């Protein structure tokens, strides 16, 4: 496991490290995430899945190491699921991953109307 690639690749967004958002009702936060892991590994490992707008990761401010968990965003809420629908429960190393967008209580979705 743990398996990774530095195939040559032209794709600079700047994304790793930012606390930046997609669309209301689009959100994704991982949680429970190990120690290997850092802020660019999730946005290359969201990526698969789709174009993550955002991607970090928090700092524990007394071990000074990741709170093994991270931020994450996409373009729409339609891609954003993409991922958790698999990476939900994605068994990494010898233990599982959680991820959620961000609870909505009040979603306005401006679609059809007068259709």
């Amino acid at each position: 496991g743990s398996s990774g690639s530095s195939g040559l690749t032209q794709q600079s967004i700047g994304a790793a490290g930012s606390q930046k958002e997609g669309p209301e009702g689009a959100n994704l936060f991982i949680y429970h995430l190990p120690q290997e892991f850092g802020d660019q590994d999730l946005l290359q490992m969201f990526m698969p899945f789709g174009n993550v707008v955002s991607a970090k990761v928090f700092i524990d401010k007394q071990t000074n190491l990741s709170k093994c968990f991270g931020f994450v965003s996409y373009d729409n809420p339609v891609s954003a699921q993409a991922a958790i629908q698999s990476m939900n429960g994605f068994q990494i190393g010898m233990k599982r991953l959680k991820v959620q967008l961000k609870r909505s209580k009040n979603d306005s979705k401006s679609g059809p109307s007068s259709g």
